[PDB]
């Protein structure tokens, strides 16, 4: 039941009666899905990630089946170019992160080093993309734009740089810019031999 990370973790989950792909985010503490009909009653909570903000309906108790494994937790539901499993759900269902194992009852951190700096920052299944907190990186980058959830951010592309994460090394591209994590993407994970499993 191992995963890799050089394609985007999508699974088949049925929730509601229908049927949706979802991202495994190990990056997100909450499971949120698409404009879709869910029935009971909710809460009007609000959740928060990159580029800003995005408002949502907060489900409680709601029966989710991913990959033909059954699990009951809160699901949320507004406007997300993705669906989204986050960490409530993946716990239960019982997914770990290994590269010896790592669990998701707390958000996976690691220190890395980075530009003879140490930092620590978020093994997040869910980005694409290693993007950290504005620093000092010398070198020569390119004015890439991105994208989350409340909405887009400006960053820096600086590639080819250099990062020890957790005592390992990898060489890749890095993002500098306004986020208040510090993300470490597929694009490096894959280079680690970071895999999820059941
Ligand atoms: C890094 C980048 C390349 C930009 N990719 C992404 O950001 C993709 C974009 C995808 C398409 C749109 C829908 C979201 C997915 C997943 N995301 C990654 C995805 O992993 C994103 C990573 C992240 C973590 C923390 C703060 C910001 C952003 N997580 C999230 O958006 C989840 C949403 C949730 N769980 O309710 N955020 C959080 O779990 C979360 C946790 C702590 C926080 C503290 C302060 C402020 C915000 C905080 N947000």
């Amino acid at each position: 039941p191992q995963v890799t990370l050089w394609q985007r973790p999508l699974v088949t989950i049925k929730i509601g009666g229908q049927l949706k792909e979802a991202l495994l985010d190990t990056g997100a503490d909450d499971t949120v899905l698409e404009e879709m009909s869910l029935p009971g009653r909710w809460k009007p909570k609000m959740i928060v990630g990159i580029g800003g903000f995005i408002k949502v309906r907060q489900y409680d108790q709601i029966l989710i089946e991913i990959c033909g494994h059954k699990a009951i937790g809160t699901v949320l539901v507004g406007p997300t170019p993705v669906n989204i499993i986050g960490r409530n759900l993946l716990t239960q269902i019982g997914f770990t992160l290994n590269f010896p194992q790592v669990t998701l009852w707390q958000r996976p951190l690691v220190t890395i080093k980075i530009g003879g700096q140490l930092k620590e920052a978020l093994l997040d299944t869910g980005a694409d993309d290693t993007v950290l907190e504005e620093m000092s990186l010398p070198g020569r980058w390119k004015p890439k734009m991105i994208v989350g959830i409340g909405g887009f951010i400006k960053v820096r592309q600086y590639d080819q740089i250099l990062i020890e994460i957790c005592g390992h090394k990898a060489i890749g591209t890095v993002l500098v810019g306004p986020t208040p994590v510090n993300i470490i993407g597929r694009n490096l994970l894959t280079q680690i031999g970071f895999t999820l499993n059941f």
